[PDB]
């Protein structure tokens, strides 16, 4: 029976991973898989200018110097963007505005190199009791229904949905169990939970609401929750995770 996920998010830009320094981002990766993390989601949000070269330096040091899935993603607007991170080496790309706006793109992605290949990063939040989908880094109510997208990113050939609430995210305050279940029987694509992640009980609740992963940054990067006690505690509490 597959294992639960526990990810770890690193924000990058300009190639160094940032809280404001926060180490090498590779070898704040290195840390990572030794320590019982299970897959690495890069966030790249360094400026235009040398961004594509950058990225994409960074995907070939993280493929060839750690053994661990990962996928990289920020600001990936094209085929050919994704095209090269993943022939550079990642092993999914992460899609989001990008995706909204043109949903072949997600196509395209999946027909060439798997849907393994393709994460649409979904940004939701509930206004007047709908759930909707944001672009524009959470700042933009498309006017679609998160019951829609979900179903039509599904459709278009997605390998996984990264969920992100947008209430929660920034907070430290738990997952949004509630959009979760919500979204969990729409599609059988793999789900990851994201944003508000607080203490090692958030994820025991957002597996028990179907999530099939749990991404968090600070509370890992802090050292402010040890991951082998969240997954002993996670195994405790019935739940199946990759030990050691």
């Amino acid at each position: 029976m597959l294992a639960k996920r526990i990810i770890a998010c690193l924000d990058v830009k300009d190639g160094r991973v940032v809280k404001r320094d926060s180490g090498d981002p590779v070898e704040l990766g290195k840390f990572y898989s030794e320590i019982g993390i299970d897959e690495l989601v890069f966030l790249d949000i360094t400026a235009s200018v040398e961004k594509r070269k950058t990225m994409l330096e960074l995907v070939e040091k993280v493929a060839e110097q750690i053994d661990i899935p990962f996928t990289v993603g920020g600001g990936i607007h094209d085929f050919e963007t994704a095209s090269e991170l993943i022939l550079r080496g990642a092993d999914k790309v992460s899609i989001n505005t990008a995706a909204v706006e043109n949903p072949s793109l997600i196509t395209q992605i999946a027909q060439t190199f798997g849907s393994q290949a393709v994460v649409v990063a979904i940004d939701a939040k509930r206004v007047d009791g709908e759930f909707m989908v944001f672009t524009y880094s959470g700042k933009k109510n498309t006017g679609i229904l998160l019951r829609d997208w979900v179903v039509e990113v599904e459709k278009r050939g997605a390998g996984e949905i990264l969920l992100t609430s947008i209430d929660r995210d920034g907070t430290k305050s738990g997952y949004d169990t509630e959009m979760i279940r919500f979204v969990r029987p729409l599609t059988t694509l793999p789900i990851i939970a994201s944003g508000g992640a607080g203490k090692m009980e958030h994820f025991l609740e957002a597996f028990l609401a179907g999530a099939d992963a749990a991404l968090a940054a600070s509370v890992f990067h802090f050292r402010e929750i040890d991951v082998r006690e969240l997954k002993e505690y996670l195994k405790k509490h019935g739940v199946n995770v990759r030990l050691e």
